[PDB]
């Protein structure tokens, strides 16, 4: 009773994970030392 | 300036991001095939 209707709610998520990461990145080239 | 004021402002980004890549994962356990 769930083929991918999880894969779909991840792949949101999968979205929301990568946002971040690339938050913190972009602040490091600020700050790389 | 600022020395890490920064430093600080990714370290609460790097709690946010490893939130979201657990939610993928577990779910992903849910339905790993």
């Amino acid at each position: 009773c769930g083929g991918d209707n999880i894969e779909q709610k991840i792949d949101d998520i999968d979205h929301e994970i990568a946002d971040l990461q690339a938050k913190r990145t972009r602040l490091v080239q600020q700050h790389p030392r």
